[PDB]
Order: structure tokens, then C-alpha cells, then sequence
């Protein structure tokens, strides 16, 4: 068995370009590489299959329009370890977006559009060591503050984030800032 439109190499299923709007139900038990590349999800649901696929180690969900993800999407998912989500169209960063994955140990999130990071967004990460967040137009004030002495603390490839909006400190490094210049005045999320 392997979901009627996608294809099955090993424990490895392919269902890249396959135009899907929702992730194939019938996902077999010992899946360990979820490829769901070029389609057109959506937004991550909140049904719990994450959490019921215990040997998926590897998900890439890059360039499918993703908007957001549905709150304890990845709950008892602690068996994941990557994370593919490069090349969509998220905006904002939840804090009960990644609630799980304390085994992940990377996130790729480049070119997305996230501007904001809600606080307490990645402390439910315990491994990370991987954090791709370049190509993103990251507001650079009071609301992001508390971020930037996160990622020079955690001590990080940086992510190779910079900031997208206050003019001044635009395309400078988050972590190359003190939160002393991380001020707004005349939003976030």
C-alpha cells in the first residue's frame, strides 16, 4: 500500500507536484521521509496525523502556498527531526505553532514573509541546532526584542535573519543588534 497518487521508495513517499489541496490520509504506519513538495495545501490542519506517524523523521512541505498552520498541529510529534517548509507565504509565527517538537533539530523557514515572532514561539524547541530563517522581512522593533537576545543566546548559525522594515537597521543581522535599538514608536502581531 502507498497513497494512490504519490510514490513509494522504501519507507520514502513521494507525493511532490502532485497538485494536492489536503495530505493523503492513508499515509502507511512506518513512513519515515514525507515528501509533499509543489502543491498546494494551504495550511497545516490540525487533524493530528503528524502525531500518529511514529517513525516520520523528515517532512518537507517547501513551495505550497502555505499561509499558517493550525494550532497543535504537532502534537505528539516528538519523533519528527526536519522540517521543510521553505518558499511559502507565512507571515506571522504562533507560539503554539511548533508545540511538540522539542526532538526537532532543524527548521528550515527561508524565504517565508514572516515580519513578527510571537514570544515563547521556539522555546518549545529543546534541539534545534538548525534555524534557516533568511529571505525574511523581519520588523526590527519592540515587538521583536525579545527575539533577538533569543537567538544570540540559544547561540545559532544566527539564521541568517535580517531585519526587513525599520529603514536604519534594515538588512542588518537581528543578532547583530543590542534590544537597546529595537525600539518601535509611530506594531507587530
Amino acid at each position: 500500500d502507498c497513497p494512490a497518487m504519490c510514490h513509494c521508495e522504501g519507507t520514502t513517499v513521494d507525493c511532490t507536484g502532485r497538485g494536492l489541496k489536503e495530505i493523503p490520509r492513508d499515509i502507511p504506519l512506518h513512513t519515515t521521509e514525507l515528501l509533499l513538495n509543489d502543491n498546494e495545501l494551504g495550511r497545516i490542519s490540525s487533524d493530528g496525523l503528524f502525531g500518529r506517524l511514529p517513525h516520520l523523521v523528515k517532512l518537507e512541505l517547501k513551495r505550497n502556498q502555505l499561509t499558517g498552520i493550525e494550532p497543535n498541529a504537532f502534537e505528539g510529534a516528538s519523533h519528527i527531526q526536519e522540517l521543510q517548509l521553505g518558499e511559502n507565504k507565512i507571515k506571522e509565527i504562533s507560539n503554539k505553532m511548533f508545540l511538540g517538537l522539542h526532538q526537532l533539530k532543524t527548521l528550515n523557514l527561508y524565504d517565508n514573509q514572516i515580519s513578527c515572532v510571537m514570544p515563547g514561539s521556539f522555546e518549545h524547541l529543546n534541539s534545534l541546532t538548525s534555524l534557516n530563517l533568511a529571505s525574511n522581512p523581519f520588523n526590527c522593533n519592540c515587538h521583536l526584542a525579545w527575539f533577538a537576545e533569543w537567538l544570540r543566546k540559544k547561540s545559532l548559525n544566527g539564521g541568517a535573519a535580517r531585519c526587513g522594515a525599520p529603514s536604519k537597521v534594515r538588512d542588518v543581522q537581528i543578532k547583530d543588534l543590542p534590544h537597546s535599538e529595537f525600539k518601535c514608536s509611530s506594531e507587530g502581531c
